């Protein structure tokens, strides 16, 4: 069923696990996806972003990504991940995304506020709501609250030792950082990326407040095992693996975040 | 935009070129199809049946599918391949599909007409089309069994067995064709010859389904991008669908018969 | 069910009964007309036109009367009357109309023609059937017309233009089995109002298939109105209602179109 | 568009004017409604209820309150009044409402409040906000109802069904609760007495059946009329009516 990010990620707060927002963009990503969510009786994040329209077209997959969110048995989110423009945005939310981001973080604080806060002031009387960022430097605990408090944002991406993506020397996760932000901040707390990190540091990340973490990279790179595996097989039987491949890892991540049985 | 299969089926045998026929179950093979289409300014078949459920959920799919048929500049076609049932068929029309195929060739003469008239009787009235296929593709067609099968069962279109499977015998076209009016279709082209089709196409033939030639170009996409990141592999692979669709679509002389 | 003009005027026409068309601008109407079919087991036409969009927004209204014609369980045609120009008719093709009828009768033959053939060469791609009308073009005196639609001029009209079923301009069973005659495809009549009951049957056995209805549910809704002008509105629009669905259940009865669904 | 009602609620609150709830069950309300928000540019909520079942198919007539409402260059909430059962609800939010109501206002407190959080508790991972109702409202009972439901806004007795509003009921409960209070059965009640309720925190207002009677003097003015006619001067009678509520509430201009 469709689902508010805003009542999930309160409850992964409260109950401290974390959501997996994963990015799908083709149809077994999203098959393996809900085939996971259903299986562990999650809640879970599908996302669509910009880095992938030269791959599908989102106007159209939009729908089966909306088919089966509602169709699903489990909380199932539709997201539009790192939004660029307002118009970005506003077109996910005309083919469905019930829940947006957008990334200002490239931009001087105040900018990032007037941006951040635009977006907010647009969505809010819809009943949308926005995922904002604010960026070794870690998030700072005093610019984040005012950050949020100005914005009336929904959610926050933070930076709390992990690294957005590729890292070269194992990320090392600042604990008292998350604490203090979490103590700052109204909202509840996102992590972009976590790879890197141990099994062990995000469970710790997730038990002092860390409600959501993307997935980039990692649903990738399992679907390219089963390609690489049934490069000489039939393309039907290569396209089931990817499935079952997408849907493992995924499986992976939500007992990893602690959303297993959440649901019900 | 969303087409009318005997409004292009006719046309086709009237101009003596073929629609092609495309079996598509994933987001790849899906916009492959639809940029083959697109660039080469045709009328296209997309369809989706049974052997693809395992695959992918056709319920949630068909949204895909029946999107871009609407949104493409191009007459596309949302076809239901290969019917074993009247349910799977009434699924297809109330998840969007617009052209139906009622397939009871496995069945002796007489009910392979019952099961085809039924499902024309039931969609008819809807303004549905319904291919019905005479011949198991082995049994090859018979000309006069097709001629009173067609008036008994009312069928927008005949799926003949002429050698074509999923050897090939024109003479059997041949009789076919003099023997029925409706446009004939040829299942299982894939891995007949250019110059074999171009005769098919010249006693009649008028649609060319074409399964196994996009899963065999995606695969050779696949065997080239392996140790590519999967974003990219899958770029290549709706290329090279597309690459394989236009092909088609120039062999069978659709291009540019859209405008 | 959302149901094909083409099978239904096919089927009117060999059965030698005739399909209504109800023109249909709000809830009440609607609901009473689909009331009726499905009581009836009748195939149904509702219709749409350029007469009523004043009244009611045709874009939003559109969508409960597919989403009726969609849940009915009997055949339910969505027809957009008297289409004026190729963006009206388009426009009621997006919105979920089924069949469209151009008419470009009020300009010469071969005017009336070419409109009637641009939509035919659009919409037939898309499935589209399209309804056309010819009236009475004149070879007689300018006397004699003081002391109508002509056959031959009827099946080069039809031929022409590939339309799927004709209006045709007749009471005067003549025209109307002359026109049967030369055409191949199915006869409508349009301004049937205050034609007998007797008369209606034998235009019907002649070969008219399709009846469009003009203001009689408008005038089945105001006795309902003014008989219920003191009650409450909620009560008033229920009377409103069933008074369509009676009158339209005349006009199915009287056609033959009872039963005709299964 | 459609409209997040307490996003709306919210902001009349703040503001201190009342958000217009109307009930519309055929083409001519509907239009005349969403004419009259356009006109006002104000925000509206329109409402299906059980009520209009037998009348008017809500499952198909709740597609053209939701294109209108999308299509609307206003604020336009999607509204289920009165909502009897879960089931009732849930046909709603299936339909394109998204906004419910659950009543349960003719059982004692604590059983209110059971009904009313097993709404909440389905509704609110949906996204969908649940309007309760209690009742004069005792501002203690108020406060415990809405801490132990989780509901989204609060409909409360204050004299509405000559009505005698007690405007002290509606200063303590807005004191005590700290979601939006809402009025239904306004009829009767002086403009001056609107204004004075809204004004210590009434954020929206059921209009009952005010609509309704100005459509029969339509009715009564166009009794030999055609029947279109008829129906153009039903729905210009109800675009006045509303026009006229909208601007008493004070909601005229606050959608920009
Ligand atoms: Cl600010
Ligand atoms: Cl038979
Ligand atoms: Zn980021
Ligand atoms: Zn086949
Ligand atoms: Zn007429
Ligand atoms: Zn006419
Ligand atoms: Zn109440």
């Amino acid at each position: 069923m469709l689902a508010d990010i805003r009542y999930w990620e309160n409850d992964a707060t409260n109950k401290h696990y974390a959501i997996a927002h994963f990015n799908v963009w083709n149809a077994e990503m999203l098959m393996g996806v809900i085939d996971a969510a259903e299986e562990a009786k999650s809640p879970v994040i599908i996302s669509f972003g910009t880095g992938f329209v030269g791959n599908t077209s989102f106007e159209d997959f939009s729908h089966m990504m909306v088919s089966m969110a509602q169709k699903a048995t489990v909380p199932v989110i539709t997201h539009w991940d790192h939004g660029r423009s307002m118009e970005i945005i506003h077109n996910a939310w005309t083919h469905g995304m019930n829940s947006l981001m957008r990334d200002a973080s490239a931009f001087d604080f105040e900018e990032n506020i007037r941006l951040t806060k635009e977006a907010v002031d647009f969505f809010h009387p819809l009943g949308i709501p926005v995922e904002a960022e604010l960026g070794y430097h870690y998030t700072d605990p005093d610019q984040a609250a005012e950050f949020v408090e100005r914005t009336g944002c929904d959610s926050l991406a933070v930076a709390i030792g992990n690294q957005h993506g590729v890292y070269t020397s194992e990320p090392q996760l600042n604990f008292e950082v998350v604490k203090r932000v979490r103590d700052a901040v109204s909202v509840p707390l996102v992590l972009h990326g976590a790879s890197g990190i141990s099994d062990a540091d995000i469970k710790t990340a997730i038990s002092l407040g860390i409600a959501k973490i993307n997935i980039h990279t990692e649903l990738c790179q399992a679907a390219m095992v089963a390609v690489k595996e049934n490069q000489d097989q039939p393309f039907l039987h290569l396209e089931r693996e990817v499935r079952k491949a997408v849907k493992e890892r995924a499986l992976e991540k939500i007992k990893l975040f602690g959303s297993d049985g959440k649901a019900e």
